[PDB]
């Protein structure tokens, strides 16, 4: 599922780059009639944990376009690629 992938994705994501993750997912853009997920719990969400979340509040497709904007604003173009390509194999 793109739960799975974007847990191996954010799996492999250093923790240390995680922190920066994080920080710049709460300062993404909420979708169009999407529900928001509260900045006290991204701070505290886990990097396999956010997997789930982002398609409980937003959507499957819409995980991973979060996810990815997200590794590109902290320098992961390997990991936005892997997910890109994730899901072009979904």
């Amino acid at each position: 599922t793109p739960s799975d992938h974007l847990l191996s994705t954010l799996e492999e994501l250093v923790p240390y780059d995680f922190e920066k993750f994080k920080f710049k997912l709460q300062n993404t853009s909420v979708q169009k009639e999407h529900s928001r997920i509260p900045r006290s719990q991204i701070q505290r969400a886990r990097p396999v944990k956010m997997a789930t979340l982002l398609v409980t509040y937003y959507g499957e497709e819409y995980a991973v376009q979060l996810t990815l904007q997200v590794l590109r604003a902290i320098n992961q173009r390997l990991l936005a690629e892997e997910l890109h390509r994730a899901a072009i194999q979904l």
